[PDB]
């Protein structure tokens, strides 16, 4: 909608306060006009239809608790957006400043989130496996990344290729946390998954296997569940990452880390610049240690590192 910029207060999915960009006319509207072309949030009032009702509020705050997945939706994507345009020079997911929408309290009782080609879906999760999903800025960031790698590689979501696209989601979720910073860890969702267990989180980077994905190629999975395990072998490529960035010894071979901030450097032209629509693993290890290469040389710590951890997790 055309109108003031502004600038409003709410509570998040947590409960913690927050600043939000809003616009003026008539209602405040979630459109934050400071960002590209806009970032938009909508109501989509528990049905499936989409995108919904562009967020409309009588005074400018929202500290109902209906407000909150607005609230953190709104806020986290515009985190997101920052992360990019600070640290990659990229202007939101297709390089050109695409608005970006998303729309919260889909369906009734929806225990997931994802892109859906065109704008970001939360749902308000059942309460127990999930409380609403844009608490999570590691969610939010992963499901934006998805927009990325779609106008970017264009990873098919089909076995390898998709495990690929799952764990590149994963990655810069995590980096995004650490970037907002934000009690960051290598854990997916676990600010929004099960309320009622402290500690555990859907996924982890650190030890796929805690939660049962494989943290080896020879573990990888193999039949037609889950798109051919989408989110089940990206365990693979996670434990690769988090080895590159943290460092250790898995299975045997050591790696020494070289941080978060070569991570992302090295997996951003990685996807932009080498990874095509059917790249499998060992093809992402050729385009990762290309990168490393391009970036750091190629007798580096940097490239060798990138080896090293691709080595224990047994993708040659
Ligand atoms: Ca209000
Ligand atoms: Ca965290
Ligand atoms: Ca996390
Ligand atoms: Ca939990
Ligand atoms: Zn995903």
């Amino acid at each position: 909608i055309t109108g003031t910029s502004t600038v409003g207060v709410g509570r998040g999915v947590l409960g913690d306060q927050k600043n939000i960009n809003t616009t003026y006319s008539t209602y405040y509207y979630l459109q934050d006009n400071t960002r590209g072309n806009g970032i938009f949030t909508y109501d989509a009032k528990y049905r499936t239809t989409l995108p919904g009702s562009l967020w409309a509020d009588a005074d400018n705050q929202f500290f109902a608790s209906y407000d909150a997945p607005a609230v953190d939706a709104h806020y986290y994507a515009g985190v997101t957006y920052d992360y990019y345009k600070n640290v990659h020079n990229r202007l939101s997911y297709d390089g050109n400043n695409a608005a970006i929408r998303s729309s919260v309290h889909y369906s009734q009782g929806y225990n997931n989130a994802f892109w859906n080609g065109s704008q970001m879906v939360y749902g308000d999760g059942d309460g127990q496996t999930f409380i609403p999903l844009s608490g999570g800025i590691d969610v939010v960031a992963h499901e934006l990344t998805h927009a990325v790698t779609d106008y970017t590689a264009g990873l098919i979501y089909q076995n390898e290729s998709g495990a690929i696209n799952e764990a590149i989601s994963d990655i810069f979720g995590t980096l995004v946390e650490f970037y907002a910073n934000k009690n960051p860890d290598w854990e997916i969702g676990e600010d929004v998954y099960t309320p009622g267990i402290s500690g555990d989180s859907l996924r982890s980077m650190s030890d796929p296997a805690k939660y049962g994905d494989p943290d080896h190629y020879s573990k990888r999975y193999t039949g037609t569940q889950d798109n051919g395990g989408v989110h089940i072998n990206s365990g693979i490529i996670n434990k690769a990452a988090y080895l590159i960035s943290q460092g250790g010894t898995h299975y045997g071979v050591s790696v020494v880390g070289i941080g978060r901030d070569k991570l992302g450097k090295i997996f951003y032209r990685a996807l932009t610049q080498y990874l095509t629509p059917t790249s499998n693993f060992s093809q992402l290890r050729a385009a990762a240690v290309q990168s490393a290469t391009d970036l750091y040389g190629s007798t580096s710590q940097e490239v060798a590192s990138v080896k090293q951890a691709f080595d224990a997790v047994g993708v040659k």
